[PDB]
């Protein structure tokens, strides 16, 4: 009835913004079981919600690995939602917030990665019968 995920973002300071894209960071936003396991097994598709400002904003993943790379300038919530095999399984959505910019003290190391991920659990209290390929 349980079943384990991480979520959550990446992202890269390029160090110097590129010229006619105003762009700072590449980035790559994701799903993934907490440890290896196909979730495709029981995951029909994960939507990523992204902000109006790029193009093709709703994102849809059917396929592992569930993550969405793409280059930015600033930080914005994220919606995952997570739609199972079986329809009747009500689907698990997800905020997250793209964290591109470090903190002070990571600036002055000169870091020029950043990660903000979370773990989380998929409560399946009654599973559907079918949802037992879990
Ligand atoms: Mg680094």
């Amino acid at each position: 009835i349980v079943k384990p995920i991480v979520y959550g973002n990446v992202a890269r300071y390029f160090g110097k913004k590129r010229e006619e894209d105003g762009h700072t960071h590449q980035w790559t936003v994701y799903v993934k079981p907490y440890r290896n396991e196909d979730m495709s097994a029981y995951v029909k598709k994960i939507q990523f919600k992204l902000h109006e400002s790029y193009g093709n904003p709703l994102r849809v993943v059917t396929k592992p690995p569930y993550e969405i790379t793409e280059t930015g300038w600033g930080e914005f919530e994220i919606i995952i939602k997570i739609f199972f095999i079986d329809p009747n399984e009500r689907p698990v959505t997800l905020y997250h917030l793209l964290k591109l910019f470090q903190s002070d003290t990571n600036a002055m190391l000169g870091k020029k990665t950043v990660v903000s991920e979370f773990y989380d659990e998929m409560i399946f209290q009654d599973p559907t019968a079918m949802m037992q390929q879990l």
